[PDB]
């Protein structure tokens, strides 16, 4: 029955890819759950910058910051092979809290993101903050920064917890409402993920998505909400892939096809 068969398509659409691949499907209105290793914790690289984005909002919303909190970004923030957003940051500039999680999840940034890291308490207060709310399967235990000087110590999530997260945020109960329509803002703008959950989508399906990609296609990572049409709900859908054997633009037509079995499997 349409989603009954889901777990088959997706075996087989990620057959013979190799690596290690988490993949969790949750309708969010409903709860239903389509998991293939879901329970397995595999490496997030960006894709931890949505845990790291609610721990600085739960801060905000624990009374110990603010949102217009102004920011000091130096270059000495800068680690030297951060090349993608560096423009921004070349002489010192002073961000709101909301803007560095603005252009983090937006961009991608690792700047940003190392900044608000400290903000919170580093990596432990952020895997302190996921299990306090129902999430202790992420562990958060590297900078940006260190881990770019050896990839050795990544920090790690299931693809059920980040989808469990993400059906919280869009449900209203992880987040104050406007600091949800805030940050569901951002990642509807996501710009690195163009080619991954909304590659394959039907033209008109809104996606809000947080990608995660090492170099050499070592990790290909895409985790978000796409509102399905109608009446009929929204997906949480969350895409690991660890050292495959398939090309970069493969692992990511692989994502795109993962999250096109699953709307059309939902839909009516
Ligand atoms: C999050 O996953 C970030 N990725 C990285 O910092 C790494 N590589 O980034 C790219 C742009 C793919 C590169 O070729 O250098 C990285 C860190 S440790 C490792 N083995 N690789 C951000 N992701 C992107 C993206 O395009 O998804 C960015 C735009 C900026 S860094």
């Amino acid at each position: 029955e349409a989603i009954s068969m889901l777990t088959e398509r997706l075996s087989s659409i990620i057959n013979a890819a190799g690596g290690d691949i988490g993949i969790a499907v949750i309708h969010v209105e409903t709860g239903h759950t389509t998991a293939i290793q879901g329970t397995t914790q595999l490496p997030l690289y960006s894709v931890f910058k949505l845990p790291l984005a609610i721990a600085v909002l739960k801060e905000i919303e624990e009374n110990r910051l603010q949102l217009d909190r102004k920011v000091r970004v130096t270059p000495a923030d800068v680690a030297p092979g951060w090349t993608a957003n560096a423009a921004m940051w070349r002489r010192p500039i002073d961000r709101t809290v909301a803007q560095l999680i603005e252009v983090s999840i937006i961009r991608s940034d690792n700047t940003s993101s190392d900044k608000l890291l400290q903000l919170v308490g580093g990596p432990a207060a952020v895997t302190h903050r996921m299990r306090a709310l129902g999430f202790p399967n992420i562990e958060i235990v590297s900078t940006v920064r260190e881990f770019s000087e050896n990839r050795t110590r990544p920090n790690t999530g299931s693809a059920e917890d980040l989808a469990r997260l993400l059906v919280q945020l869009q449900k209203g109960e992880l987040l104050q409402p406007q600091h949800s329509a805030l940050l569901l803002g951002f990642m509807h703008r996501a710009t690195t993920g163009t080619e991954r959950l909304r590659g394959s989508l039907p033209v008109g399906t809104p996606v809000a998505d947080k990608t995660g990609t090492g170099d050499a296609g070592v990790v290909t990572n895409d985790v978000g909400i796409i509102t399905l049409p109608k009446g009929q709900g929204h997906l949480a859908i969350a895409v690991l892939i660890s050292g495959s054997k398939l090309s970069p633009a493969a692992q990511e037509k692989l994502i795109a096809e993962i999250a096109r079995a699953a709307y059309d499997a939902h839909v009516s």
